[PDB]
């Protein structure tokens, strides 16, 4: 039984879904308290609460605690089950939250396993369900984990109905990953996804990409306007050690020329480092690595999330992480 | 103009109270957006608006955006001035938060400055006024930081009413302060202050860390009843190359047992690992040392805290910072 202080670093839903994901790994329960103390509203919300639903069904946990508002929580884990399942999260809702936490703990299911989520895909507060198997599932393959992730349908915030399916196989055995460099550029990509959204809008953010970036492909993605409205632009960069893609989900009141620059702006800085991956992508690798027991890549910096998956990590598995960050880069190794 | 987001790392005050200084220090001004954002009540409190206004007034800040709930301020220093303020926070709001703020800019004044506050000093959720003088001043002076404070009375959580004065001068030359091993144990004291509360409650709790460690002295301090109730107790490490200070601030319904437990508990913590500095303190010297531009400490793990004191200096100062976090302790240097 681990004890969690759910006010370590940023202090948020981080710390929850990361340990129910290592304690259906490890079979370790595990009691949280100070649950998102100090947000506007605090302990349990109902995003939460379904990650923590899900969580249940897959393991058949037994759990206290799970209630809107509350603060401490206790899980206790049983077997991690394959099978076909279906959640919903709806709302505001991320589908990349509920599969961040199940997915990890499917991968030592007792056999195959499908996960479908509906609810919301593309946000501006953070990185789409398109990451997972876009930039997540190449470098989850070269670990020796199989997950295949498709995304049927976008819920464009505010709307829901997004819907992704996963599909996942135990995994046999863990690969050591090396990322340091990047290596040289091999091409740039940039992808506009639309749906009721005007075509423009699409044509402006590419010509602001395409002012800056040499781009072997400018796509145009127009989906279904019962989607809509929604806007997501992505840059896609393949360096010879990996490929990264970032992505901005557009806004409301916000312009398609403000939408492009911030998305110009954060390639420029992944690129004026040599780390080979992103912060985001960064705080993704902690547990496969960790898992597999060995492993290193590159991040420009070291993040308070970094640090607090790095930490959740090290309280369930008895693996630590070592951090040089010496010369614009950190190198993250087991 | 330096844009600053206070929604990054760990998203709150800190950020905000390290950004005044820093401005001050420098003349850079800055903006800062979404203050607090994610926060019950968030964007500007009382408390940070009584830190920018200490701020404002001893540089002749130009200001717009201070005000309660404001998640936007702008702020533009004029030249910090040495002089003699006064700033009440009152409420529980703490000493050391006001205190942190205007030092630093004080250090590079055009004279000398006493800052005299009042408001909390010793509450369970940090390390109370007392860590400035006991720890962190020696620490200083060998940065060639010359300040010196005094507890002229403690205001114990939920109440205010304690006084902290400080006397500054401005640097003169900063020195390289370098940190690496604890260096062996020199000698271990415990110290229990109290106000309005039994002396049955020190003796004990005097007795739990005596139960752990081997005290060279033990005091126990009585206030008048008026500054209590409170009960602050602590146990200095020092080692040869740096002292430590941890305390605990004991909790309204909390046994003396259980309060000395907490603090056994965070000295064994720090005894642990080979690391010279505590969490808090590390958070403490990143600024001072890279305003010397150059020195070196070693804390057990890398914080949350430490990492954005770090980036909100990087911001405004030539430097930059290595972490080498690898045999259970991390080498935080500046160059
Ligand atoms: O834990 S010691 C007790 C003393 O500090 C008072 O009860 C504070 S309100």
């Amino acid at each position: 039984m681990i004890a969690l202080d759910g006010a370590q670093g940023e202090g948020g839903g981080q710390i929850l879904r990361s340990a129910l994901s290592l304690s259906m790994i490890t079979g370790q329960p595990f009691t949280i308290t100070s649950i998102r103390a100090g947000r506007a509203k605090p302990g349990l919300l109902r995003q939460h609460l379904t990650a923590v639903k899900a969580a249940t069904e897959i393991c058949g946990a037994t759990v206290e605690g799970a209630e809107l508002g509350s603060q401490r929580l206790l899980f206790r884990p049983g077997t991690v089950r394959g099978g076909d399942y279906r959640f919903a999260i709806g709302s505001a809702g991320s589908c990349t939250l509920v599969l961040q936490t199940v997915l990890p703990a499917l991968w030592f299911a007792d056999g195959p396993s499908r996960v479908e989520v509906s609810g919301g895909t593309d946000n501006p507060s953070a990185p789409p369900a398109d990451f997972i198997r876009r930039v997540l599932e190449p470098l989850l393959a070269k670990i020796g984990i199989h997950q295949q992730t498709t995304l049927l349908r976008h819920g464009f915030y505010p709307a829901g109905g997004g819907v992704v399916a996963t599909e996942v196989s135990p995994v046999a055995s863990f690969n050591t990953l090396q990322l340091g460099e990047r290596g040289n550029i091999v091409q740039m990509r940039g992808e506009v996804l639309l749906a009721g959204v005007p075509r423009h809008v699409a044509e402006r953010e590419i010509a602001t990409l395409a002012g800056s970036f040499s781009l072997h492909e400018q796509n145009i993605h127009n989906l279904p306007r019962d989607q809509g409205p929604g806007n997501t632009v992505s840059l896609e960069v393949e360096s010879e050690n990996i490929t990264e893609r970032f992505f901005v989900v557009g806004e409301k009141r916000v312009s398609a020329e403000v939408v492009a620059a911030q998305l110009v702006k954060e390639v420029k800085r992944y690129l004026a480092s040599t780390a080979a991956v992103g912060e985001y992508l960064a705080d993704q690798l902690v547990l496969p690595m960790a898992l597999a027991g060995a492993g290193e890549f590159t991040v420009a910096h070291p993040s308070c999330h970094l640090l607090t998956n790095i930490a959740v990590v090290e309280r369930f598995l008895p693996v630590r992480f070592s951090l040089i960050e010496t010369d614009g880069v950190t190198r993250v190794s087991i």
